[PDB]
């Protein structure tokens, strides 16, 4: 007898239940909703989704009035609007979190171990007909196919919204601090706990590796003066794990917090200006408190650091991605009217959204020079050999690349495209369209509607056979974008709610901890109040270079 | 140069903070004052503080209108009460949490690393003249004398407000699943993570133990059939850690979820209660769902009993303790309108603070016969001999002891008490004054004024030589109690608190979690909504018994 809940009959985010061998029944507990399948509107949600505008069209207003923006920018219009945008794109994530890789259903367990990523959508029961459920062909598209074909980098196609490198690499460099799957576990786990921006990527995920990386005095962090400049220290005084090829694990071989941080000087380099920072602050805050311990100038600084992220990430970071006129700004008490929940919990959706690879060149341009993956990847010097200033500069400069409409990964990376199709699979993520239902949206009725063209929509129908069965990955790619976005609307509309519901989420963001004295002093709270990109930077550095989260011009 | 902040300058919970080398200053934000001190009442504050009754007041009417309480009781006039009572309640703990053991500051470390008990007030900083700051004398009393002295039982003090065994019992087990010192790592630390009511004292505190307790089928527990009732497994079955004396740890030699469940039949017989409650869930919720799996029948029916025992602990627990006419009521949905963190995280001065062991008796009666601790403790027969309907009729019948007053704990266990006041020495505990403080209450002016007599009040001057130097434990136990009560002022107004923010923080008491489907069905759902004493018992025994928190007649 097929399990019931195969075709999702429960609507407006009503939780499936089997009863019985054979039956069902959905729990329209507050979804706004009543009925069989949470189908028939309450008074107000009628009214609620009748006056509710398309998202199409917030995107437009939002990207158009250059008069009226500039206006409600300089007004009180603008914190009102900074509110809205927060509280209802947070209030799409369920918290306390849901269900994991293990459970369909709220438990204790899903709960409390925070090896498990979360998701917001249940699985797709081990049980059903197709791959995705209902609707599709026994067998999903071969992936290593699906890659080539559709996400395959052709001819090189930049991000018309400007995007530069120096933001590719903080994007990457940023992420990888909530997502850390576990090999060992497997997919669906993580070994970044804590689950935001803790920075456990600077500062380790763990206190032993954190203490092999403190330079216990002074609240500071070990260190190692090459050429005259301040870098990270190598194993050899940071004896801690690392991923550097088996060669020199001696010089050059540099300890992080982030594991990984060696593959890439990208990573590198900004592991580099952060730790250049932290210390920075130490020495500000040792002035302000002289009376001060070790333990001490450490987690202030820390604190100060997890403040001028997430203000850095939202006031500019988010700022050039939204490709919004409104000028979204960073401040926490914006929430202390609402009914918020001060924590989060990274989900495997929002990773594999997260995935934008595409991002990525074909070469690297540095200066005359012109170093290739080849050159690049792995490489161990470039950074010290170049230098931060010089090497900003030169990310900061060659543009990035469009991460929607599909096919403009690069060969090289092209693999883990695959992986994530491969993966979401092994994790059974519902359809494609069931996600954009979850997050407000319309399920498209057609390929030619997904993808703005004929040929790709024509040629993925022939594969998936019907456009529900289309995959969550994929589908994001392979949507249509605004015009002149980075990338499409699924992409901004699953994305956001996943994005700030962390942001915000952050302890420092409450009410308890956004003092003053949590950042010990009124100095620390000004840093975390007017962090900037080029202040990050800048104030690192022997010479102010160009650098900005977009390419100049 | 005396560290200022010994003296405590800051007043309304304003964070101190050194500056330089001998100045310091108040962040007195969001404290509803300003000034140097927080002193200075803000327009509302000064209202709030003017129109606002005593603590003393409050309980009076809360105990004494019996007319106006019957028609308040039977009208909405007490969900109001009841939210009210709530919020203002839970508002006094710092939520994300704030110190523990090791900070006396906002950290990041603080908040993550789970294994800290967590501080209301900081500690008296290590560099302090007196031990308790700036008042008293350079040595705190010999806590060995203390004891004996003041909380050394004469004769025994039997509770006015009419408490039993039953009771008495219940609270110990209940207890013991967020309070757990490890002694390995020492005060301040616990391995009971997760601190709440996730009953991780029936499934034990780690997934091992858990899995080694599982009987992993029909989602029940692993148990033994032992004069035809149902008891707990042994070791032998249920291979997992214990206390049990070296002697017979093969029979009788039973597992449960908390380590020390062994050392007393009173925490067994419960242990024996509750799981066969579990497995009684699992028989209703299969019967339901059928074509559900183990994993599920076993974290639903969890859930089920982490309700049923918020509701119980709720409505009928804190209702004898209290003494309010006010009809307490357990209801999630009272704070859907608030904002409320459902997050929580025990600590150690609640810990302290709940240290009731003069509840217990001289001996323990058992129908005719009369065993002493020597027969009682690490007994290990008298369960099964006699019987879950026999033992819980005896204990609902015997009385408990006044807790408060001072002299009451029996001189058998009475050397917990005097580690308490070692462990606290060595945790650095500020002054009952302080705590007072705090917790919205006055400072006592005198022991004269703290107990409600002459005599152990001079003596407690001569020792502490200050009555701010009076210390946190022996403070709250020798306080005078409210006319009748099991104990006074201090307990009621700083327990609450920390009793209150924990029940309803939980979880599964969030809008996300309070639905039918979360207890799988309607069924689910109800038996958290109608759980009581008398069901707990009566419907997993033969026969039904007295049962209740408060003795009969
Ligand atoms: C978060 O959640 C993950 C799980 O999703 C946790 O990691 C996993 O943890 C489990 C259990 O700790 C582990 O278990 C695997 O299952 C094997 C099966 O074990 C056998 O079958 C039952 C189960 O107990 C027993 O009856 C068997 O008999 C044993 O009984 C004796 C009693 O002492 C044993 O000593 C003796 O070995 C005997 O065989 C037997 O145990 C298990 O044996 C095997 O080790 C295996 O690991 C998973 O493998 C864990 N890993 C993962 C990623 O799944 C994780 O710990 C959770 N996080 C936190 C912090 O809670
Ligand atoms: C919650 O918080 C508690 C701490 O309050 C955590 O438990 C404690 O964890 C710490 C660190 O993990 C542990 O450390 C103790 O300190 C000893 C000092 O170590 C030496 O001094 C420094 C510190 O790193 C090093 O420079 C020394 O050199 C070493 O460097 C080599 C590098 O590989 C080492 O291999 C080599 O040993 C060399 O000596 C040296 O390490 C430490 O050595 C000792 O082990 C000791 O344990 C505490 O003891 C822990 N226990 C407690 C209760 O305090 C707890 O883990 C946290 N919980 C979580 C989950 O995070
Ligand atoms: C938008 C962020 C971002 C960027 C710019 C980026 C840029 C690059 C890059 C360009 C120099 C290279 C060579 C790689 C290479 C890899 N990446 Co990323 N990755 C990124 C986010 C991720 C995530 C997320 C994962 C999945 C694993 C995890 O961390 O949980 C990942 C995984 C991988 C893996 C492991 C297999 C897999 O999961 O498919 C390889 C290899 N990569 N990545
Ligand atoms: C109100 C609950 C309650 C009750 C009724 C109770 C009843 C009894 C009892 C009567 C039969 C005996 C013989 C004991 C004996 C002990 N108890 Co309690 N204890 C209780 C709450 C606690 C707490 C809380 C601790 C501290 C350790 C922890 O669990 O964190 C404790 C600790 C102890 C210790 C360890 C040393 C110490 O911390 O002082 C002994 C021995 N006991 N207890
Ligand atoms: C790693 O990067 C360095 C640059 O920092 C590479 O060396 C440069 O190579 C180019 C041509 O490839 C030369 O024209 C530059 O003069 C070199 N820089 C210097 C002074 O060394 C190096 O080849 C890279 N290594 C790898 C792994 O390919
Ligand atoms: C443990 O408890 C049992 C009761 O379950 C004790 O045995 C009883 O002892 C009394 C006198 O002490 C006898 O009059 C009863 O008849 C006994 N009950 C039976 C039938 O065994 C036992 O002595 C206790 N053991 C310890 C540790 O003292
Ligand atoms: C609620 O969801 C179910 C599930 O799809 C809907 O479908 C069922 O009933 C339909 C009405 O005739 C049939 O077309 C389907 O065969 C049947 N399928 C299943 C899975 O039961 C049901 O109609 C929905 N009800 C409402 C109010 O729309
Ligand atoms: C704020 O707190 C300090 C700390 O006790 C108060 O005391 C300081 O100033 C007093 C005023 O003369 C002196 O009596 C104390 O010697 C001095 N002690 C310290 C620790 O500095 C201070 O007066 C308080 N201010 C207010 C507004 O009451
Ligand atoms: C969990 C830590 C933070 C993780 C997220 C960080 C960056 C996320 C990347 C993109 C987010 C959505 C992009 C569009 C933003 C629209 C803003 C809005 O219209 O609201
Ligand atoms: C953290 C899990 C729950 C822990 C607490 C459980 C029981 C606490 C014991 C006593 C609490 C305070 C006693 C007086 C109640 C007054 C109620 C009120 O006037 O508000
Ligand atoms: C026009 C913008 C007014 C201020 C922000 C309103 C809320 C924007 O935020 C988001 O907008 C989306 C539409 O694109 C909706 O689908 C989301 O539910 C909403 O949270
Ligand atoms: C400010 C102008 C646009 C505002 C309308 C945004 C559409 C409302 O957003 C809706 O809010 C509900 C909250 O009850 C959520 O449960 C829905 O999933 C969400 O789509
Ligand atoms: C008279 C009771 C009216 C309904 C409950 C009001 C709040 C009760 O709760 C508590 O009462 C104490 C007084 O004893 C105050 O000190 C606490 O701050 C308050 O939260
Ligand atoms: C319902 C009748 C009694 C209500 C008055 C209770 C006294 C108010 O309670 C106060 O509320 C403040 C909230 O801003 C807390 O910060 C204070 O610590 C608390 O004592
Ligand atoms: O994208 C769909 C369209 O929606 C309409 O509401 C807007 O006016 C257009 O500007 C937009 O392009
Ligand atoms: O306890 C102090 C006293 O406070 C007064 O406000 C009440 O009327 C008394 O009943 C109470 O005993």
């Amino acid at each position: 007898p097929v399990n019931p809940c195969c075709y999702y009959p429960c609507q407006h985010q009503g939780i499936c239940v089997r009863f019985g061998l054979d039956r069902y029944q959905c729990d329209c507990t507050r979804t706004g909703y009543s009925g069989p399948n949470c189908t028939i509107p309450e008074i107000w949600t009628w009214l609620r989704t009748t006056l509710r505008p398309s998202p199409s069209f917030i995107h437009f207003l939002l990207t158009h009035g250059r008069w009226l923006w500039d206006f409600v920018n300089a007004t009180f219009i603008r914190d009102t609007l900074m509110r809205l945008v927060l509280t209802v794109r947070s209030n799409l994530i369920p918290s306390p979190p849901t269900y994991n890789i293990a459970h369909d259903y709220i438990s204790w367990e899903s709960f409390s171990n925070v090896s498990y990523y979360t998701r917001i959508l249940p699985s797709v029961p081990r049980d059903c007909p197709t791959p995705m459920g209902t609707k599709g062909k026994k067998q999903l598209p071969d992936a290593e196919f699906l890659s080539r074909r559709f996400l395959l980098r052709r001819k090189f196609i930049p991000d018309p919204q400007g995007t530069n490198l120096m933001f590719a690499f903080f994007a990457q460099h940023f992420t990888h601090q909530f997502f850390k799957t576990s090999g060992k576990m497997g997919p669906g786990f993580t070994k970044a706990l804590g689950h935001g921006v803790d920075l456990g990527h600077i500062y380790g995920d763990n206190l032993e590796r954190q203490y092999q990386l403190r330079l216990f005095k002074d609240g500071k962090l070990k260190y190692q003066m090459l050429n005259g400049e301040v870098y990270p220290p190598s194993v050899e005084e940071a004896p801690v794990l690392m991923h550097y090829p088996r060669g020199i694990p001696p010089q050059s071989q540099m300890a992080v917090g982030q594991e990984v941080f060696g593959l890439l000087p990208g990573l590198m380099l900004y592991a580099t200006i952060w730790l250049r920072e932290h210390n920075r602050v130490c020495d500000l805050l040792k002035a302000e408190h002289p009376t001060w311990g070790d333990e001490q100038l450490f987690q202030t600084a820390r604190l100060i650091l997890i403040g001028e992220t997430i203000k850095i990430v939202i006031e500019e970071y988010v700022q050039q991605l939204s490709g919004y006129f409104l000028q979204l700004k960073f401040d926490p008490e914006l929430l202390f009217g609402a009914q918020f929940q001060y924590r989060n919990r990274i989900a495997m959706e929002f990773n594999q959204l997260y995935h934008w690879h595409p991002l990525m060149p074909d070469s690297f341009r540095v200066g005359p020079q012109d170093y290739s993956y080849e050159q690049f990847l792995f490489n161990t010097s470039m950074l010290v050999d170049y230098g931060v200033e010089a090497l900003v500069d030169a990310f900061s400069r060659q543009p990035a690349g469009r991460i929607g409409g599909g096919r403009n990964i690069d060969h090289h990376i092209l693999h883990v495209a695959v992986d994530v199709i491969k993966e979401s699979r092994v994790l059974r993520l519902q359809p494609f369209n069931e996600y954009r239902k979850r997050f407000g949206m319309k399920p498209y009725t057609s390929f030619q509607e997904l993808t703005g063209e004929k040929e790709m929509a024509a040629e993925l129908e022939e594969l998936y056979g019907d456009i529900d069965a289309l995959e969550f990955y994929p589908g994001l790619l392979l949507e249509k974008c605004h015009p002149n976005s980075i990338f499409g609307e699924s992409m901004i509309e699953m994305g956001a709610p996943f994005s700030l519901k962390g942001l915000l989420g952050n302890p420092i963001c409450s009410p308890e901890y956004w003092k003053a004295s949590t950042f010990g002093g009124e100095v620390g709270f000004n840093l975390v109040k007017t962090a900037t990109l080029k202040k990050l930077v800048c104030l690192n550095t022997k010479t102010c270079p160009y650098v900005s989260f977009h390419v100049p011009d």
